[PDB]
């Protein structure tokens, strides 16, 4: 039974998707992708939208995989607000990051899931009654996952899972 927060985003991810293969994927770039020229500068949405975008049936299949489970421990357990605000600073600066690696066309919630991933981990980690955790399976085909990455780039991942474990680290000072 995911929460609201959860199932919105699961939502979001597919009808831009289908608008993607209706459109194409450049089409909704146009429109969704993190500003591409200073006359954008203050489409606001951009910083977040462009995680909204994928670009092939198992890139959506497995964030929407990852965002469902984490998102929907973290929902349940600490409520719609935190997973809200987690959602919007890993999408923000893992899509800032990311522009200066390979420009302004990306997109994927490759950064928020990282994010969810270390957060859902160390928060497990610090703050065990949290009712929250990683198993440490799971934090190894992450890692895999990433170190993949940088060869066979994505640096959404990073600053993805840097937002996520400031954040639990931070939601953890007030120890147990």
């Amino acid at each position: 039974r995911a929460g609201p927060v959860t199932w919105v985003m699961m939502i979001a991810c597919v009808v831009v998707f289908i608008a993607m293969q209706i459109l194409g994927d450049q089409e909704v770039m146009l429109w969704l992708a993190w500003p591409f020229d200073p006359t954008l500068k203050f489409e606001f949405w951009r910083y977040f939208t462009h995680a909204l975008m994928h670009f092939s049936l198992m890139h959506i299949l497995f964030n929407l995989l990852w965002w469902w489970y984490l998102g929907g421990a973290v929902e349940k357990r600490l409520g719609s607000g935190k997973l809200i605000v987690i959602t919007l600073i890993s999408a923000l600066l893992s899509g800032y990051v990311q522009q200066k690696f390979s420009g302004p066309w990306f997109g994927g919630l490759s950064g928020v899931v990282y994010a969810l991933m270390g957060y859902v981990w160390l928060r497990g980690e610090r703050d065990p009654q949290s009712g929250i955790y990683l198993q440490r399976g799971l934090i190894i085909f992450a890692l895999i996952w990433i170190v993949a990455g940088w060869f066979d780039a994505n640096g959404a991942h990073i600053a993805g899972l840097a937002v996520g474990l400031a954040m639990a680290f931070v939601d953890s000072l007030n120890a147990r």
